[PDB]
């Protein structure tokens, strides 16, 4: 099972997330891989048959600069992924007031568009209160892995 995992980050927290989740689905033995800067050609030369966005949210309550743009450019598209497995990591922070990672959410929202099924509840990661996120998102991850196959 081919798994995309897109990232989301201004200083790389959310992307060293993801690329850890990347060796852990792995190891599970699935075909995943992370695609940072992905465009929309890569994916469709990469034919997902999951997802997993990990994701911050800007000062300014939007997706990063590195997922953004990839976002919009989904969502103008609506490629024929309905059906398919997603889950979701949002890096939120409380002492900012992103408590609930606004980013994450608006994943969630695209996801809804696409008709990607949700497999598990978005996990929210604190980046205020932690300095192991990588380490925080292994049990959502273990689960994650159950849920895609199958």
């Amino acid at each position: 099972m081919k798994v995309a995992i897109l990232s989301g980050s201004v200083y790389g927290t959310a992307e060293e997330v993801a690329r850890h989740a990347q060796k852990l689905l792995s190891a599970a033995g699935l075909e995943a891989s992370h695609l940072p800067r992905a465009s929309l050609d890569e994916l469709k030369a990469f034919a997902p048959e999951a997802f997993l966005v990990v994701t911050s949210t800007t000062g300014m309550g939007e997706l990063p600069d590195n997922l953004q743009p990839l976002y919009y450019a989904i969502r103008d598209q609506l490629p024929a992924w309905h059906g398919l497995p997603g889950g979701v990591i949002g890096l939120g922070d409380s002492s900012y007031g992103d408590t609930f990672a606004g980013g994450g959410e608006q994943v969630r929202e695209l996801f809804g568009e696409l008709g990607v099924r949700e497999v598990l509840p978005m996990l929210r990661l604190d980046a205020s209160e932690t300095v192991t996120p990588e380490t925080d998102a292994e049990p959502w991850l273990a689960e994650f892995a159950a849920a895609l196959k199958g």
